């Protein structure tokens, strides 16, 4: 059974096919690829674009999406094995995935880390459990990676430059400020797809404590050696931005501080100058700027940058709809 | 771009066309006016009829409604401009409206005042922001006015009297009791449409403190001079009800007490006799009674009045579906 | 007007017709029985299978389900008559049911007891009120009985044994452990349908305090005399399980302790050995095991039992979709 858990699991040819089908769907939005079919959208965390785009995507292809929120409307779910369920969880994922598999044709799942212990969060237990027990394809709607975002982002870049080949472009993945410590998922995914696409990637972050999990740094290294791109880490803003063709910003909590955030608060607070403003963008090669959203204006990026004609964030957001339709079509 | 924010923004001819299309849709509920199209229903407050009628209306016309609740499932939204978003809000309406505009064909928004400062609530910031940033038509699902309710109400009245021309009828908009201070929206809208329709309107309320915002009293004055109706404020129950053809009740907090409600509590509590009962309705010219709902029985109106054959509240509620379908059809 | 409140209200012929239509729908899932029609799914409590199966069932038959949660998105509802609504409830069921009746073609309602006073909960006020005031058919999505579960369960059994005739089979309805006191609905329904089907039923529970309400014991007695089955209560595990063809487990709070649960805690806690494990199932005649779900593994039933080929819980869960489609088709 084929699932869409990570782009890293897919061959470059398969990903190129997905991006092309996405472009095709963007030209002809209504279809029958999902006629009479359905997808269960399981959300363990908030969402506006993901829920809306998947729900509309299902509708536009003749199917139907059922939106579920365990702990809210649906019953809370247990993922650990062999435990005595006398706690807060009401049922086990074994039953949840098997039951949904009798109803729907696809299952999407969104589950952010708990931010208590990265050793536990990095195992991707929720997503892996759905893929293990589900008799139908499972789609990652964001856990510790965000593959749907990767493709929406990639398509937006190929559209901007007018070509599917992004090799040679200088890509800057920069950490940015935020009052709270967030998920590294989008950053992990950006690093992954940017290198898979063969760009010259620079991971710009405040300190070594903000470097991404080795798993993704390794994927990136492997992707560069295969795509012909490059990878490097930087703690110097001006050098990183210089000559950049693309700048993608995202805020995330330092992995070393999982379960111990109050000491990280003062640390991030002394780097709010990482905010993407006109000055930094002016150092780029008339580069484009994007963000996965939701975005806090004048915190992660300034009003000027967001409203500049070089910001393609709205186009990338729109593309979530198109690439997800390609993903669902491919899996059914 | 044409939006449906207030009936006051529309010409009488346009409103008559809407009411006629609504009557047509009531005769032939299924259609293809929204085939393959979608509407985002953004709710910042509770709703039963509005969510249900819009959702079903979209379905019946071949489209699909996506229901969103910022702060619940969707991310909280910032509306103020140029501020540093380090608070509770996660994203700005500029991005929210632009993104939704890439997904849906229409956006409906429900956002009640915050009841802290009427000077701020009366600006209609949420609705105006959606209309400003959205590339697609925006529909008022109730903010400080409730135009969809106005048309459902108007159609019910024209149906009751068997004619679209309501000129000459004595219309009584009466305040009624409620344990809590509520939105003036429905009252503002009733005053607006009743005068736009050319009826002889009487705004019956306990004291001058309960008179509606000048904005609506002015709209009413302008509407009367154009429709041939009349407007007057009253604090005397029996004189107002006498010979009335229509009685529309709604409870609302006195505008002067925004941000200072505890002193208003004792005030409203001494006027619970404003409740619509058989005695008051017996003073009317065999008039009809209606309410926008939800309604607290034996508080806002008695069981007898609600169950009387003169109560058209259920018909008005049904009409929300028909007039909203006419509105969506007109905007697409 | 015909509603689906309880199987006990339906003749055996009508129920057999429903089960047969359910089997037919399971073979041909897409249809037009609900084309352009809609159902309002009103949930006062959590749900995963019920919401998902009804929503998908409506979609597969060409209709649309509107999911409502009073107190969450919809307004809270008052059911008592003639009271002064100055409390938490915003509107009365009289208005709610009448309004929904102008929008949808069917109304489903889920409302568990409040667990404070069984004398009040056993009256089934919510369900009865919807049936009383609704101009359209009402469907029980679980209140104090769970008729939809009864049919899904019955169909799964007929499928397992390869025949609609279950007479002669030894059926064991056993109480099982759970940290909290739960609804007797599923148990009441199991007892009802198992006897209606003519099986030899044994109600196995810890003590006389866990025996079901007389109403259901009476229905069972009446069903046995008509179907040719049998009914008996047992407090001995091994004797009950011996030679059983079917074992259905469910946990529920002792009726005598409604409104007084802390003293019941120690009582249930001394019977957690009622859990369905391999040892008890090995005493049966290679019998099948099922549960309505959600199920707490290693509490209500062990991992071994849940994963055994004799467990048909997933099939019963799937059948909720098919029997509910038969129910909606029959009522429209
Ligand atoms: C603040 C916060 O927690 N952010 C998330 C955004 C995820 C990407 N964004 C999306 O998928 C868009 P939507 O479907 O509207 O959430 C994060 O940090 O990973
Ligand atoms: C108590 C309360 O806050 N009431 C609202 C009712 C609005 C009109 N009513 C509707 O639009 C019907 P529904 O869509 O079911 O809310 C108010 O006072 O403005
Ligand atoms: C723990 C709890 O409260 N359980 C419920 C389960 C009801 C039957 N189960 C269903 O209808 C399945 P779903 O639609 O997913 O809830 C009870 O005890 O009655």
């Amino acid at each position: 059974l084929k699932h869409f858990l990570n782009t890293q699991d897919w061959s470059r040819a398969e990903l190129d096919a997905l991006l092309t089908q996405a472009a095709l769907f963007k030209r002809n939005k209504l279809g029958s690829e999902l006629k009479g079919k359905s997808i269960a959208l399981v959300f363990f965390n908030p969402s506006m674009r993901t829920r809306t785009s998947f729900e509309l995507g299902a509708f536009q292809l003749g199917g139907h999406a059922v939106v579920l929120q365990p702990g809210k409307d649906a019953w809370p779910i247990e993922f650990n094995l062999g435990t005595v369920m006398d706690g807060d969880t009401e049922e086990h994922i074994a039953e949840v995935a098997r039951v949904l598999g009798r109803y729907v044709d696809l299952i999407g799942v969104r589950a952010f880390p708990k931010f208590v212990d990265w050793s536990k969060d990095r195992e991707d237990q929720v997503l892996k459990s759905f893929a293990k027990y589900s008799p139908v394809p499972v789609i990652n709607m964001e856990t510790i990676t965000h593959p749907c975002q990767e493709l929406a982002h990639a398509l937006a870049l190929q559209e901007h430059f007018g070509t599917p080949d992004l090799r040679g472009k200088k890509y800057v993945l920069t950490w940015t400020y935020h009052p709270k410590p967030l998920n590294t998922a989008v950053a992990n995914s950006a690093l992954t797809i940017a290198t898979r696409m063969g760009m010259d990637v620079t991971l710009l972050c405040p300190t070594p404590d903000y470097i991404l999990d080795e798993r993704y740094m390794d994927w990136a290294a492997q992707n560069v050696a295969e795509s012909g791109g490059s990878l490097q880490v930087s703690h110097d803003i001006d050098s990183a931005y210089a000559g950049a063709d693309v700048v993608y910003a995202k805020s995330w909590g330092a992995l070393p501080f999982f379960g111990n955030w109050e000491p990280e608060k003062p640390i991030r607070d002394q780097y709010q100058h990482f905010i993407v403003d006109e000055r930094k963008m002016a150092l780029t090669n008339n580069g484009v700027f994007s963000h996965c959203l939701p975005l806090r204006r004048n915190v992660e990026a300034t009003d000027a940058v967001m409203d500049s004609p070089n910001c393609i964030a709205i186009d990338e957001a729109e593309n979530r709809l198109h690439v997800q339709k390609a993903i669902m079509a491919a899996l059914v």
